């Protein structure tokens, strides 16, 4: 949705 959310939305850290 609209060029991905980079990445898996963002990143899990």
């Amino acid at each position: 949705e609209l060029l991905e959310l980079d990445k898996w939305a963002s990143l899990w850290n």
